[PDB]
RNA sequence: GUGCUCGCUUCGGCAGCACAUAUACUAAAAUUGGAACGAUACAGAGAAGAUUAGCAUGGCCCCUGCGCAAGGAUGACA
């Protein structure tokens, strides 16, 4: 994740694994920008792409 | 090597004499081997109970039925 630990403080590291499990920010990456796809694919006519 | 012997002997030289007394891992060079938790690659919830659904058993108290043993009170003329 792109979470930078200023400090160990281990009582939030794992609450911050836990919520960041099955590689979370990687998806919420790839959701984002194929929903940017999509959108610059919807408007290609106007947009002149 | 320096200096000296009344030495041979000549200043071209020779013989002897005093001092000098035992350094070095010694090394400039020879070669072929075995090698990360450093990177990238993978995984990554990197600390939880490792569970909850029935029925039957076991304990206590009644109720009913059957059996065993030992008994109590009562009833019946022609």
């Amino acid at each position: 994740t792109g979470i930078f630990m200023h400090g160990k403080i281990p009582t939030l590291k794992i609450s911050l694994i836990q919520i960041f499990r099955a590689h979370l920010w990687q998806k919420i990456h790839e959701s984002i920008v194929m929903d940017l796809c999509q959108v610059f694919d919807q408007e290609l006519d106007a947009l002149e792409i």
